[PDB]
């Protein structure tokens, strides 16, 4: 187990995900599809539960029909002893919610041609790094992360699954110039969920009562999503995700990275960050 990363068109991927690209090549997008796109650990599950609730008219019992990773087919997903994304996509009724972490260089062209609405979620790089480090441990398909300091170095050169975080957030940010993309921030959602949920509702064209919006706010909170077995990823085989080493719903906080980053690491990171994000109108908040 724990295979090394396999590169494809310049993007380092989990071997299985790489294999999954093959059958994924036949995927055909519907005009009414909606794509959830994120760099790993940026709130994919969060916004997935929000969107599903919306899609179910706020009905909490419909959202319980199956695990979040079944309700929302993970495009490039593949792992032993469990249906692949595409396999799940076959039993997924429209309108469909889709998930991916694929950079534009690997994104199925059909999605751009069909002008599929996109809800992109971005999170500050430091929290992404920490969250992603613990995820490497608990998601057994990933390679050995090693020490934090070592993983951090990888993360900075984009030598982790799905490549550079700096490229990812920037390329999709630029795409929203010519493609219908709702660009959201994990920090914003954490700050005022109801506000970001209203945004999403508008973007998807739907409309729900004030009372229902508050209802979704409650059940999209870290607390409820941590309790909820249809979103906390606890129903996935232990060989793919072992929560004993670190739970999927880990902390759910913005700014928690301060308890992991050493002062030296922070300074080295802030300097590098400055270069890479030089000439970019993106503005991230490392804390609330
Ligand atoms: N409802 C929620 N509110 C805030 N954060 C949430 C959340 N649900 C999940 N998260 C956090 O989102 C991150 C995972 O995102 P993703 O779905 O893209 O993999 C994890 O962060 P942490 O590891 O900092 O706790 C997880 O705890
Ligand atoms: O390895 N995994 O099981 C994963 C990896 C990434 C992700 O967004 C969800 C699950």
């Amino acid at each position: 187990s724990r295979q090394p990363l396999e590169y494809v068109k310049g993007v380092p991927l989990i071997k299985y995900f790489a294999e999954a690209l093959g059958p994924l090549q036949s995927f055909q997008a519907r005009p009414d599809d909606l794509l959830i796109s994120t760099y790993p650990k940026s709130g994919t599950t969060w916004v997935s539960q929000i969107l599903d609730m919306i899609y179910q008219g706020g009905d909490l019992e419909k959202c319980h029909r199956a695990p979040i990773f079944n309700r929302v087919p993970f495009l490039e997903f593949k792992a032993p002893g469990i249906p692949s994304g595409m396999e799940t996509l076959k039993d997924t009724p429209a309108p469909r919610l889709l998930k991916t972490h694929l950079p534009l260089a690997l994104l199925p062209q059909t999605l751009l041609d069909q002008k599929v609405k996109v809800v992109y979620v971005a999170r500050n790089a430091k929290d992404v790094a920490v969250s992603y480090y613990h995820f490497y441990h608990m998601a057994k398909v990933h390679p050995d992360p090693g020490t934090w300091d070592s993983f951090l170095e990888k993360f900075m050169v984009g030598e982790v699954c799905y490549g550079s975080w700096y490229q990812h957030v920037q390329e999709w940010w630029e795409l929203s110039r010519t493609h219908p993309v709702l660009y959201l921030f994990y920090e914003d959602m954490k700050e005022n969920p109801k506000r970001e949920i209203q945004k999403i509702l508008e973007f998807v064209g739907h409309s729900l009562p004030e009372e229902t919006v508050d209802f979704m706010v409650q059940h999209t909170s870290f607390k409820e999503m941590k309790k909820n077995p249809m979103t906390n990823y606890t129903t996935i085989p232990q060989e793919i995700m072992d929560h004993s080493i670190s739970p999927f719903m880990r902390k759910g906080m913005a700014g928690d990275w301060k308890t992991t980053f050493t002062v030296a690491q922070n300074e080295r990171f802030d300097a590098d960050y400055a270069e890479k994000m030089a000439g970019c109108s993106l503005s991230f908040r490392s804390e609330l």
